[PDB]
């Protein structure tokens, strides 16, 4: 496959929680902000039923701050061309009834491409896909994840299977 984004399935991560949440994971950038007094913990797992690989990246949520995107798994670099319009499609699950992520696209500059919105995680692996554009001149991008939603208090949040395909 051919894909903008590196490392989409965890799978070149040693299993293990993640404490050096900007570099620890290839094609990440983990980020908790100060609001988050009790923060999260990341986890690149090693379970049967990864969707892709043998591995997946968890999200236990014990707090939140003060906006969505104080818990954030952020897919960087995404390697993409002006103009081009591409297909984002992940899978998620969760622990527990009750989860809500955001799954958003944007530039360096913050600019938003797009986002599917308040999705309704449940507890059994689903695709989450969308299209957006690059309707600007950038080449190298972005793709925030936002955790922190206080539905999510005391849930792991699973994600695996990122893909940004020319479309
Ligand atoms: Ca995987
Ligand atoms: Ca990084």
């Amino acid at each position: 496959m051919l894909v903008a984004n590196i490392n989409g399935g965890f799978e070149s991560t040693p299993a293990g929680v993640v404490t050096d949440l900007a570099e620890g994971v290839e094609g990440w950038d983990l980020n908790v902000g100060s609001s988050v007094t009790n923060p999260p913990v990341f986890e690149v797992l090693e379970t049967s039923d990864a969707p892709e690989g043998n591995k997946v990246l968890a999200v236990t949520v014990n707090g939140v701050g003060n906006n969505p995107f104080n818990i954030q798994a952020t897919a960087l670099p995404v390697n993409v061309r002006p103009g081009v319009t591409y297909t984002y499609t992940i899978r998620a699950r969760a622990e527990q009834d009750g989860a809500v992520v955001s799954f958003t696209v944007g530039n360096q500059s913050f600019d938003e491409y797009g986002r599917l919105h308040h999705q309704q995680i449940t507890t059994e692996w689903q695709p989450f896909t969308f299209e957006f554009t690059v309707s600007d001149q950038e080449t190298v991008i972005r793709a925030p994840i936002h955790f922190g939603y206080a539905a999510n208090v005391g849930n792991t949040i699973y994600i695996d299977g990122l893909a940004i395909v020319d479309l």
